[PDB]
């Protein structure tokens, strides 16, 4: 349908770091290009959003908000995906020039996250996610973080995240047949959404202690990046603004 055409069509293409491969690894370089990958993925983020049905409908302040609350965890999300139609989980593959291997998953200290990543990248897999139900989830993940004193237009807001979640509904009505495993495919699927939310928050508090002492590790921070992780972020490890869980 309609729906499904926008999706397709507005989804963000490759997307490079700029990381320099003759050079060793070093905990510097590498959390320095997964920001700079940060900062590049975000312009792709703000015009996928704003390309996105309903979207311009937000009181511009709430656009820039949820945009500045889950870009964590639609871009984890999507290299997720990334990982699993292009090294099938082996890796996580941030970036056609930023492929992240056991060893660089350990000198970027950060191991543990990673091992989370490298699941929900599987997960894509033992589940055997369709390409409509990965768009359709991502956009999903765009109105799953609020803050708990709601947003300028809740209403707008409640409804606009109730219709995508209609969209994800009739995505798994066409090609079920009893309802055995259709309401139960929907279990499935909110769950791989919630299961990114714990992620989420631990990179968030990762990136945050980095941008603390990001001056005495070298490590540097782009100027969007470092704004929204000092400004934004904070409300997130603070309580201010929770995610949206479908389950408890
Ligand atoms: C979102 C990015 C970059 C885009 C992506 O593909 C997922 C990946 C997850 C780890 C993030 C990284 C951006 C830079 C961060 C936030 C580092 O500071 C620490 C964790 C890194
Ligand atoms: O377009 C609006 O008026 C709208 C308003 C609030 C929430 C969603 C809205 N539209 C919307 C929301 C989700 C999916 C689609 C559609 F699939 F039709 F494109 C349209």
């Amino acid at each position: 349908p309609i729906f499904l055409n926008v999706l397709e069509a507005i989804e963000p293409g490759v997307v490079c770091a700029g990381h320099d491969n003759n050079q060793p690894d070093s905990f510097a370089a590498l959390l320095s290009s997964l920001n700079e990958l940060g900062e590049r993925q975000l312009v792709h983020v703000v015009k996928w959003a704003k390309a996105l049905p309903g979207f311009r409908n937000l009181h511009v302040d709430d656009q820039m908000a949820v945009i500045q609350y889950s870009w964590m965890g639609l871009m984890v999300f999507a290299m997720g995906w990334r990982s699993f139609t292009n090294v099938n989980s082996r890796m996580l593959y941030f970036a056609p020039d930023l492929v992240f291997n056991e060893y660089r998953m350990h000198k970027s200290r950060m191991y543990s996250q990673c091992v989370r990543m490298r699941h929900l990248s599987q997960e894509f897999g033992w589940l055997q996610i369709t390409p409509q139900e990965f768009l359709c989830m991502k956009a999903l993940l765009l109105f799953s973080i609020i803050p708990v004193d709601g947003l300028k237009n809740q209403k707008f807001f409640d409804e606009l995240r109730m219709n995508y979640i209609k969209e994800l509904d009739r995505i798994i009505a066409c090609k079920r047949k009893n309802p055995t495993s259709c309401s139960r495919r929907f279990y499935q699927l909110t769950k791989l959404l919630d299961s990114v939310q714990p992620i989420a928050r631990e990179l968030h508090q990762f990136t945050f202690d980095l941008l603390i002492k990001s001056h005495m590790v070298s490590v540097d921070f782009p100027e969007m990046m470092a704004e929204i992780i000092s400004v934004q972020v904070p409300k997130i490890l603070s309580g201010k603004v929770k995610p949206i869980y479908f389950h408890t």
